[PDB]
């Protein structure tokens, strides 16, 4: 009966709101005040939501969805039939919950110490080392130490986590957890589609990689850089070498056309975390998009707290499933990297607000990549010289400043393409069983080399587990969303820029105040997960595929410049060595 399924989805919707609100609450209080008490209440809430998932999930499995007419309801009920971890038996469930908590805690409390010296945490201390040191040995100490302390200490947990997460996935009808993750895109040709997109970014990536390697050779010396081989992983200004913008000063295309450092100018002008967020909020409302509620400003945590309350640091955006309470938790330090992350996070908030009227089973992005992309789109505009000058963070013309800006953007956007691509290639193969605990690490390095062209500055040994040294691995947060985000963000930027009348090169576009550009994003974001994503894509861009066109078009003047430059020096692209 259509009426029985309709009634059920109404009850699911009412009851979910309450239980998910409760559990978000508990999880929030834990996250912004790690204690015994907050931790106890959390795992108690863990069991409550698992029991609701089981109750609702079991009833939903009694519907023949074949027989269901109405498509919204068919779709809602098919989502409810996935129990996720609630499929596991009592014991396995308790055990998996404990495993995930133990992995996150290990990661977040890991420190690296000098003998009779300081102990350094990851944020800000080690990341500052990785960003600002130009000493080979000091970068290696930080790079190696972080792996020794965080990555190895994850190893004890990983095999059992794989086993439990695969087990929940098979219990929900998937072959393994990777298949369950891929299913979120509802795109049977996903792996081939992402492959094609990755192959289209190779010219730009290879060219950027060779010019960077040359510049490293100049700074770090002929004996430590092979001009035909992989780059050492510790030299790119970032712990995971996933974004290279911290070595912009070693690689500037035109040193004669100098510019202010945003970070230095933000400090210089007394920017606070709160101002960074107010600036993001102003960009959204300039587009006709929704302002964050007054409650957001009272309840969010926008910097490390200062009352000796312990908190998890990783920037994250939070929906509380009541349609009115939305929050960010970020240990925001005052620089451009975090100003971008602020926009990222406000992007997530904006999406939650846009889809707040749908049934909760549909309160998701068109696909995880859309959810990741929203804030980054706005931040493309924020990063332009034009926009930075208007925030009073840049002095203000030339081709030289142009190629210089493109290079800055490239070190963040292009460099991240192979990294964002490889993370889940690795995990898809762990979950399907083709990588075992005997070769986790070797297999990670094989992908680091194949996709990024990097090598480990130090030989890895058995017992190393470098993947565990990246947050998303112990946290069990899927990563391909980030590769998707980075492709489709340039597509959305191109469409919104056209929406706004911009003409000339795409990288000069700034959509600030464009109501036409707001309208494109709003109608798509309003759809939540109610329709296949190509429909949201078609609303924004006028067509329904993922395409690297827009990213290539953005970077085209830089590609030309890199080609002439690498050719003049005879660079050999790639790293056969
Ligand atoms: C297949 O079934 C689906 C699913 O049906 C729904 O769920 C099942 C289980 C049963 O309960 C159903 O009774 C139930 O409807 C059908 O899809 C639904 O179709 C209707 C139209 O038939 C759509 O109606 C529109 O819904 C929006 C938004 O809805 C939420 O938010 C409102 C504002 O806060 C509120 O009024 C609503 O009650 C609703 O509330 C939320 O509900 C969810 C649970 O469902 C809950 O989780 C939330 O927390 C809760 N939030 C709150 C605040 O409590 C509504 O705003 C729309 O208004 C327009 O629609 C009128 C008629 O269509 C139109 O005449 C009006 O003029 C108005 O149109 C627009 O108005 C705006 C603002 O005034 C104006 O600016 C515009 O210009 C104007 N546009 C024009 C020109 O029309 C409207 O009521 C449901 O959204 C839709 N459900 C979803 C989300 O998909 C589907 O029809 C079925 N298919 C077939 C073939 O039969
Ligand atoms: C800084 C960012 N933190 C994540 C994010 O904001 O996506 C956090 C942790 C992962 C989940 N999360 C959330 O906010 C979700 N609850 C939001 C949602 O899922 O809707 C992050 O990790 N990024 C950003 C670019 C590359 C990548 C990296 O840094 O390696
Ligand atoms: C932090 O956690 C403790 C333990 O539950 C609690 O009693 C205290 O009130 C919390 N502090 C604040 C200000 O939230
Ligand atoms: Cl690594
Ligand atoms: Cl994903
Ligand atoms: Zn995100």
């Amino acid at each position: 009966d259509e009426a029985e399924a309709s009634k059920f989805v109404e009850e699911y919707d009412r009851t979910s709101q309450v239980v998910w609100n409760e559990y978000a609450g508990a999880n929030w209080n834990y996250n912004t005040n790690i204690t015994t008490e907050t931790s106890k209440i959390l795992l108690q809430k863990n069991m409550q939501i698992a029991q609701h998932t089981l109750k609702y999930g079991t009833q939903a499995r009694k519907f023949d969805v074949n027989q269901l007419q109405n498509t919204t309801i068919k779709r809602i009920i098919k989502k409810v039939q996935d129990l996720e971890r609630a499929a596991l038996p009592a014991q396995e469930l308790e055990e998996y919950n404990k495993i995930l908590l133990d992995m996150e805690t290990t990661y977040s409390v890991a420190t690296v110490c000098h003998p009779q010296g300081s102990c350094l945490q990851l944020e800000p201390d080690l990341t500052n080392v990785m960003a600002t040191s130009r000493k080979y040995e000091d970068l290696l100490w930080a790079w190696e130490g972080w792996r020794d302390k965080a990555g190895r200490a994850i190893l004890q947990f990983y095999p059992k986590y794989v086993e439990l997460i695969n087990q929940a996935a098979r219990l929900n009808g998937y072959v393994d957890a990777g298949d369950s993750w891929r299913s979120m895109y509802e795109t049977p040709s996903l792996e081939q589609d992402l492959e094609r997109l990755f192959q289209e970014l190779q010219p730009l990536y290879l060219n950027l990689h060779a010019y960077v390697r040359r510049a490293l050779h100049r700074h770090y010396g002929a004996q430590h850089i092979n001009l035909e081989g992989p780059i050492p992983a510790h030299l790119l200004g970032n712990m995971w070498a996933q974004t290279w913008s911290n070595i912009y000063d070693l690689v500037v295309p035109f040193p004669s056309a100098p510019s202010m450092d945003t970070t230095e100018a933000m400090l210089k002008q007394g920017w606070t975390p709160r101002r960074m967020f107010k600036e993001a909020d102003d960009f959204f409302t300039s587009l006709g998009l929704l302002p964050v509620p007054p409650e957001f400003w009272q309840k969010s945590m926008l910097e490390k707290p200062t009352d000796g309350r312990e908190v998890v640091c990783h920037a994250s955006a939070w929906d509380f499933y009541n349609g009115k309470d939305f929050r960010i938790k970020q240990c925001t330090t005052v620089n451009l990297e975090d100003l971008v992350v602020a926009h990222h996070e406000m992007g997530h908030i904006q999406y939650f607000m846009q889809y707040k009227d749908l049934p909760v089973a549909l309160r998701e992005g068109a696909n995880p990549g859309f959810h990741e992309a929203i804030g980054d789109v706005l931040a493309l505009s924020v990063s332009t010289p034009k926009h930075l000058h208007s925030l009073n963070l840049l002095s203000s013309g030339s081709d030289e400043h142009d190629i210089n800006f493109l290079m800055k953007m490239a070190l963040d956007k292009i460099a991240f393409i192979p990294f964002s691509y490889l993370v889940d290639q690795w995990r898809w193969r762990v979950f399907d069983g083709s990588i075992t605990k005997e070769n986790y690490n070797q297999e990670w390095w094989s992908l680091r080399l194949k996709y990024q062209g990097l090598c480990p500055p130090v030989p890895r040994t058995q017992g190393d587990f470098d993947p565990g040294a990246k947050f998303h691995i112990p946290s069990s947060v899927p990563y391909i969303r980030y590769f998707v985000s980075f492709i489709i963000q340039f597509q959305f930027h191109e469409a919104l820029c056209q929406a706004a009348g911009h003409t000339g090169p795409l990288h000069k576009c700034d959509i600030y105040q464009s109501k036409e550009a707001g309208q494109r994003l709003a109608t798509a974001m309003k759809l939540g997960f109610s329709r296949p994503w190509p429909e949201a894509m078609q609303l924004i861009t006028g067509q329904p595929q993922m395409s690297a066109s827009a990213m290539l078009s953005y970077f085209k003047p830089l590609l030309d410049w890199l080609r002439t430059e690498n050719e003049l020096h005879g660079e050999k692209l790639g790293w056969p060595q």
